[PDB]
């Protein structure tokens, strides 16, 4: 079972190079408007305790290199929105496609372009985890790259990368500059809080091997919701919401297994073990593919 | 450590439907000629048995339809290099990019495009199997989809799927229409060879633990070739050749660590097992990393 990212030539074909003194990093080129992080106006010494509000007064359009492979765009205005930075250029870019901004929530998937240069080198499928951060790639100067989802023709995107945690994960906000989780671009010393398994995704990846013939896990047994968290909380499982079952509504009808007696079945294979048995060539219990996911791959 | 597949927008801009009769699949557009599996031109009783040469000169250009996207290409030749057909229409595509084709040898990665419709619809990165085969989509009107690398700008096309096994891998050819192993492109009883793991990759992808402060599964002891090939038979691994030993001779320079003492590693890993730790958040060992996609993450 293929974790599958979207195709990526939309978004490749907004990519540009923002250099402000001694730093660059990617940014997002949509109709004339180039976002990238804001910190991009800091050095090494700046990023201490910086005040980018009394900083970026002091900068001058001239003072923001952007080139879009091997043409250098005019900038004529800066502004701020919350932690992201908006430069204003006097040429709208052509190959801008139909897009959209939104903020995900905890357990989502999409697809991130990760750019360690200024030109794209590679992508991937990732889940926010419920600590708001991201594994991801472990080489850097993608400081900048865009994740996102898409549908027919429409590019929706949900998130730009602003830091590196020392564990290897990133962290990042929303495209109008936002946050996701207790996180700030400052130099402080920073780190994630404990993670957690994606309950209702787990769920989601048996459904799929129930799909693909994959039986030996199920039994005969179900269980109540209460039931089910008390055992969830003993091994760091996010806790199961009716929202969350009426997800899974769908594909509880096509295999014609109740939700609740997938739950019996994943009730035993974290109380029990998988015995050495594997389900669709894993040994390990797989988190990120949401209900909507396994149902876009299974028609 | 992100598995990551290259940017597709370069062969995205390259796919087109091709339609013969009732059978439609995926093609290959570049400069004017479109590339597809030859098998366009059959039945549902034609794959049993199917005499190519007699059936290809029965028809004629117009009897073959192309549509890339919304525009529809007039044929003006066609003709049969092995197994796969070359269509020549009359205009050259104003997105073919830098590139050329090459055959690659099994342990080898590469990233597919999936197409199963006439349109791409996901991105992965696999790797050949030591019996040929690719752990590949499951949803199927794939056929003709394409495999590739992107080194510097220009895209080296190395695969096309043509047929579904029963186990639901793929099997296809090189762009010169030559299958990889044993297969053929009829609907008979065929079946892939015992796989085995690639034992390259995978003290490869222990030399990237290395790189991220990950030692706990080291020792202190060494092996001689023929011993450490001896113990990883027994757990159908892949012998392991004096070529493969100077491929990882940088990696081995960088961490300071011996290759022959990285086996004495796997081979403890191996004979004892893993039981309860995890690796590099794998409960299993990974064997889709060759040593040059290391060296291209890992700085």
């Amino acid at each position: 079972f293929r974790k599958m990212a979207f195709p990526s030539g939309k978004v490749e074909g907004c990519m540009v190079q923002v250099t402000c003194g001694t730093t660059t990093l990617n940014g997002l080129w949509l109709d004339d408007v180039v976002y990238c992080p804001r910190h991009v106006i800091c050095t090494s010494e700046d990023m201490l305790n910086p005040n980018y509000e009394d900083l970026l007064i002091r900068k001058s359009n001239h003072n923001f290199l952007v080139q879009a492979g091997n043409v250098q765009l005019r900038v004529i205005g800066h502004s701020m929105q919350n932690c992201v930075l908006k430069l204003k250029v006097d040429t709208a870019n052509p190959k801008t496609p139909k897009y959209k901004f939104v903020r995900i929530q905890p357990g989502q998937t999409f697809s991130v372009l990760a750019c360690y240069n200024g030109s794209p080198s590679g992508v991937y499928q990732c889940a926010m985890r419920p600590n708001f951060t991201i594994k991801g790639s472990f080489l850097n100067g993608s400081c900048g790259s865009v994740g996102f989802n898409i549908d027919y023709d429409c590019v929706s995107f949900c998130y730009m990368a602003h830091m590196e945690l020392p564990t290897g994960v990133h962290a990042g906000t929303d495209l109008e500059g936002n946050f996701y989780g207790p996180f700030v671009d400052r130099q402080t010393a920073q780190a994630a809080g404990t993670d957690t398994t994606i309950t209702v995704n787990v769920l989601a990846w048996l459904y799929a091997a129930v799909i693909n013939g994959d039986r030996w896990f199920l039994n005969r047994f179900t269980t109540t919701l209460n039931d089910f968290n008390l055992v969830a909380m003993k091994y760091n499982y996010e806790p199961l919401t009716q929202d969350h079952v009426d997800i899974l509504g769908p594909l509880s009808a096509q295999t014609g297994i109740a939700v609740l007696d997938m739950c019996a079945s994943l009730k035993e294979l974290l109380q029990n073990g998988m015995n050495g048995r594997t389900i669709l060539g894993s040994a390990l219990l797989e988190d990120e593919f949401t209900p909507f996911d396994v149902v876009r791959q299974c028609s």
